[PDB]
Parts: C-alpha cells; sequence; structure tokens
C-alpha cells in the first residue's frame, strides 16, 4: 500500500545563538511494521529537519558526535570559512563536539544540503542517515513565496530522493561492490517508501534533492503516457533568471533542483507519477533502469489564479576574460579512480600540517579560474568543488540544459565528456582557505577521489 509523503520538520537556525546539532543512532519505522535503526541529526527536538536560514544572518553551530566513529557536518553549498565547512581535517572522535566558527550566510536563497564528511567514511554515515536539506531565504524568495503563495510543508515541499536496501527484519544492507559506488534496490522520499502525496489544482515548489549515494535519476512525471510540462526555477547555487519550462530533470548525488509543477494541467482523480527514466550515464552493482518514484494525486479543485513570474533573480555572467585554464583530468590507476593520476591517499590524507596540506592547485582571492573535467573513465563522477558555486560554460558532449544554468556547485561529467566550467574565487576572509574538490559519488569521495585546493586571503 502506498504511503503517504512524510515531510521533514523544520528549524529556524537563530541569528548569532550556538544550535547543537547531534548525531546519534535511533530506531525507525521507515519500512511499515518493522524497525530500522538508522542515524539522525537532531536539532531543536527534530531528527533531520530542514534547516531555515535567511542571508546575512550569523549562522553559529555545534556538532556533537554520538555517532559511533570520526564525523563533522558540511553545509554542501556555503561559502563558508574553511574552517567552519566540515573539512574532514576537522572531524572529532566519537563523543566531542566541534564548535564551528561563527560566519555570515552570504549564499543566494535556494535549496542546499547537509550531511558528514569523515574522510573515508561519508558513504555510510550518510547512507545510514545522516542528511538533511538546508533552505535559505532572501528578497528574491520572499517575492517569489507571495507570488505564488508557497508555504514550506504546505506548497513548498522537500523532496529528498534516496535508494536504499533493507532486509527481512528492516535493517539497512550497506554493500558496496565495484567500483560504480552503492546502489539500492528501494526508492524512498523524505525516507517515505512508495510514497504519494494529494495535491490541489494549482502550482506547488519541489525542491528535488538527489540524497543518494550514486544513483542518479532521469525525472518527468507521467499523466497517463503523456509527460507534464514543469518548470527548473532554481539549481544549487540559488534561483535562476527566469523560470525554465521542461519535460524532464537530470539530478545527480549532490545536485538540488527546484521545480515548479502547474497541477491545473492535470484534471481532478489524475494520478501523476514521478517516473525516473534511463539515466544513460554509464565489475559494479549499477542499473540503468527505470521505476516509479512517487506519485501525485489530484484531489481537489482550488480557486487559484496566480501565474508563474516572468523572472525570479538575477544572475549575473562571470567574466572569463584571460581566466587561467585548470585542467582536471579523471582517470584510473589499478581500479581507483584518480584526480591528475592521484588519490587523496598521495599525500592529501595525514598532513604534518593541517593549516598548509598538500594542494592540487592554488588561487589568489579574486581569480577567475576555468576548471576544465577531462573524464577519461567509463563511468560519469559529479563533481563538486567546496567554498564557491561555478557557472558551467561548455560540455563536449552537447549544449546546456536547465538543471546546468544558473549558479552551480555539483557538475555531471558524464564518461568521455569534457566540462568547462569558471569559477569566480572570491571570498571576504581575511586567511587563505582550504576547499575540497571531489566527486559526489559518495563511495569514490570515500576511496579518495578528492583533493583540496587553495584561495589565498
Ligand atoms: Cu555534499
Ligand atoms: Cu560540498
Ligand atoms: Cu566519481
Ligand atoms: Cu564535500
Amino acid at each position: 500500500s502506498k504511503q503517504s509523503l512524510n515531510i521533514p520538520g523544520y528549524s529556524l537556525f537563530s541569528d548569532g545563538q550556538r544550535v547543537s546539532i547531534t548525531a546519534k543512532w535511533t530506531t525507525l519505522e521507515v519500512i511499515p511494521g518493522k524497525s530500522t535503526d538508522m542515524l539522525v541529526y537532531e536539532i531543536d527536538n527534530e531528527y533531520n529537519p530542514v534547516i531555515f536560514l535567511r542571508k546575512g544572518q550569523t549562522f553559529s553551530a555545534d556538532f556533537v558526535n554520538n555517532s559511533g566513529e570520526d564525523s563533522i557536518i558540511h553545509w554542501h553549498g556555503f561559502r563558508a570559512p574553511w574552517k567552519s565547512d566540515g573539512h574532514p581535517y576537522y572531524a572529532v572522535k566519537d563523543g566531542e563536539t566541534y564548535s564551528y566558527p561563527d560566519f555570515t550566510i552570504i549564499d543566494r536563497s535556494g535549496t542546499y544540503f547537509y550531511h558528514p564528511h569523515p574522510h573515508g567514511r561519508t558513504g555510510y554515515q550518510v547512507y545510514y542517515g545522516l542528511a538533511g536539506m538546508i533552505i535559505i531565504e532572501d528578497e528574491d524568495e520572499d517575492n517569489l513565496k507571495q507570488a505564488l503563495d508557497l508555504e514550506y510543508g504546505v506548497t513548498d515541499i522537500p523532496l529528498i530522493i534516496q535508494d536504499k536496501t533493507f532486509d527481512s527484519s528492516g535493517q539497512l544492507v550497506y554493500n558496496p561492490m565495484g567500483h560504480m559506488g552503492f546502489w539500492g534496490d528501494t526508492i524512498l522520499v523524505n525516507l517515505t517508501p512508495n510514497p504519494y502525496m494529494d495535491v490541489e489544482r494549482k502550482i506547488y515548489r519541489f525542491r528535488i534533492l538527489n540524497g543518494s549515494n550514486a544513483r542518479p535519476y532521469r525525472l518527468a512525471l507521467l499523466r497517463g503516457n503523456q509527460r507534464m510540462r514543469f518548470w527548473v526555477i532554481g539549481v544549487e547555487g540559488g534561483l535562476l533568471d527566469t523560470p525554465k519550462e521542461v519535460n524532464e530533470i537530470l539530478v545527480a548525488p549532490g545536485e538540488r533542483i527546484d521545480i515548479l509543477v502547474d497541477f491545473r494541467d492535470a484534471s481532478v482523480n489524475d494520478v501523476i507519477k514521478l517516473y525516473n527514466f534511463p539515466h544513460n550515464l554509464i565489475m559494479g552493482m549499477a542499473d540503468n533502469s527505470e521505476f516509479e518514484v512517487m506519485e501525485f494525486r489530484v484531489t481537489k479543485d482550488s480557486a487559484y489564479d496566480k501565474s508563474i513570474p516572468q523572472r525570479l533573480s538575477e544572475v549575473t555572467p562571470i567574466n572569463t576574460d584571460g581566466a587561467q585554464v585548470q585542467r582536471i583530468t579523471l582517470g584510473m590507476r589499478r581500479m581507483v579512480f584518480t584526480i591528475n593520476g592521484e588519490t587523496w591517499e598521495d599525500g592529501y590524507a595525514n598532513p604534518q600540517d593541517i593549516n598548509n596540506p598538500k594542494v592540487l592547485f592554488e588561487q589568489n582571492n579574486g581569480d577567475v579560474v576555468i576548471l576544465e573535467y577531462v573524464n577519461n573513465t567509463g563511468t560519469y563522477h559529479p563533481m563538486h568543488i567546496h567554498g564557491f558555486q561555478f557557472q558551467v560554460l561548455e560540455r563536449s558532449l552537447g549544449p546546456l540544459g536547465a538543471t546546468d544554468l544558473g549558479w552551480k556547485d555539483t557538475v555531471i561529467v558524464a564518461p568521455m565528456e569534457t566540462v568547462r566550467i569558471a569559477v569566480d574565487m572570491s571570498h571576504p576572509y581575511n586567511e587563505h582557505q582550504i576547499y575540497l574538490l571531489h566527486c559526489h559519488i559518495l563511495e569514490h569521495h570515500d576511496e579518495g577521489m578528492m583533493v583540496n585546493y587553495r584561495v589565498n586571503a
């Protein structure tokens, strides 16, 4: 029987007062009638709530580690000073606390992602439950919410999509084999299996966050056999300039796509499938199958008469005049993935001085750099950088679609593809920054497909 979609609780992070976030084990009912032991972040008496922030506020956090092993939280998408970013060098032992130095939220409104980042164990800790959404608000978001009467949990809905495998008793199975990362046989949305959500004939906002270890989704909305239109309005780095109408989106681990859906396109009593088509991005456990993710049930009319806005935000093109190119070649050396022929374990893992570790490349504050990913392997890699968003300039396999527009922080690099992104490495901090660059297939990350880079003060 289909279950109604669970909606996460939320936490309004205090502006400047220190909030405790505890990682701990508990027992949850995920499969109806069975118990599953899972990790959770507990904040403000909620498990894995959506963290709400306002641009400009002070972000003041403590991580309390009861996860059973070294851990640290990373705020995926934040422009943060690197000692507050959740770099693995700062992971604290089990039972200890990490006090994040305060910083100001300077990111654009949109959907962000908090999750653990320990050396070699990130795939395990996300998989077993440590993952949640962040929503940052600013004036463009205020204006959009009023334009459309969007309300969190009512018409503004997180879709945290994840694949897991359960045994008979309900215990999770985490058995990565091969080099495609971990692939699960059960699709969950907000830890809800086989979900449905009742909707009215009006516009909803869905915040799709791929919280899976390795599996990408090619998502469409099926009204019978026909694809329904919908609109991309935001990506990892916030709102696009104006809405982009699509009939599918490709979403890899680490990517976030904000969409609007107008169920006035459907009729009362329609069942609309959020459906996964083959991603076509691929020793391994991967598949390329199609399957339903969840369904929307149109139960009721609404007096709703708002329109999709003509404009959302300003997105300023990066000026790449004179930018230097930094080639980043993805390869493999004896069944391990490499970045410019190296792994994390080739001199990055145990620096003598964590403030001055090995870096693959180094930039000055304000440099505009073009990173050119060259995937010389047979599997895709969703390449993510900490510290900055970026703009995708070009793909060798084709033109840019809606989910690569705007400000991004994770870019799919398909097998044998070359992708150029432009990074404006301007930051407001007064010390040099050590930021990660790595694959967001979490088993690749754990195996060392990760480097530091440096941006001076
Ligand atoms: Cu991440
Ligand atoms: Cu990140
Ligand atoms: Cu990878
Ligand atoms: Cu990371």
